[PDB]
């Protein structure tokens, strides 16, 4: 648990900028002179019944090094549970962060994907912080109310399908999901991560 206080504890950070400044967790793998990146990943992916798993989200690396950030935006349709190659569905479109902004690095034709990129914000920027498993891989999973904040804010910024309140997965080895459909060929969560790694 407490584990992941050290991370969620700075929740939020309004400001994604900040983190060319936090420090995290480096290791021998990290060389002396390199500060690492953090690696920020949230995504939506939501399932309407008998359509495909839609998925959004958004991956920035933040060099602490060149005091920079890339990454891109992306969506993606998953229609099986098996992998079935011709699902070409997956597109990405490159961003810069340039003053709390995301910024498009190219040209995006389609006016609903930039709007999306012009709102978009990640998980760390707007939240705020039973059933255990360990298999040495930990993980720890509780069942949540509509009341809770961060469940509150999903519900705003996302448009979500159901009205079932979400189970919070804590999941390390690091990375948090909120499961509010599974059933089979109805899948809707919510994933996010933040961590430093080697540039």
């Amino acid at each position: 648990k407490k584990s992941f206080e050290k991370t969620l504890s700075m929740y939020p950070i309004k400001n994604l900028e900040d983190l060319y400044d936090k420090e995290g967790y480096r290791d021998d793998q990290f060389d002396k002179n390199d500060k690492g990146t953090w690696i920020v990943n949230s995504q939506m992916a939501i399932q309407n019944k008998g359509e495909a798993l839609k998925i959004k989200g958004m991956l920035l690396k933040i060099d602490r090094n060149t005091r920079s950030a890339k990454g891109f935006y992306y969506t993606n349709e998953i229609k099986t549970e098996k992998y079935e190659v011709a699902q070409d569905n997956q597109k990405k479109y490159p961003v810069k962060m340039i003053n709390n902004k995301f910024i498009s690095t190219e040209e995006v034709k389609e006016e609903n994907i930039k709007k999306e990129i012009e709102n978009f914000k990640f998980f760390a920027q707007y939240s705020n912080f039973y059933k255990d498993g360990d298999i040495s891989s930990y993980s720890a999973q509780y069942q949540l109310t509509n009341d809770d904040y961060n469940v509150k804010q999903l519900r705003k910024r996302y448009d979500i399908p159901t009205n079932k309140a979400p189970k919070l997965l804590l999941k390390g080895t690091k990375k948090i999901e909120f499961t509010f459909l599974e059933n089979k060929n109805e899948n809707i969560y919510f994933t996010d991560s933040l961590h430093l790694e080697p540039s």
